[PDB]
């Protein structure tokens, strides 16, 4: 699941991490 962040770790993780926990 960390490929991902490995293309938008400063929008797809940025929006999901906050989702998770402001």
């Amino acid at each position: 699941d960390t490929l991902l962040g490995r293309m938008l770790p400063q929008l797809v993780c940025r929006l999901v991490l906050r989702c998770s926990m402001d």
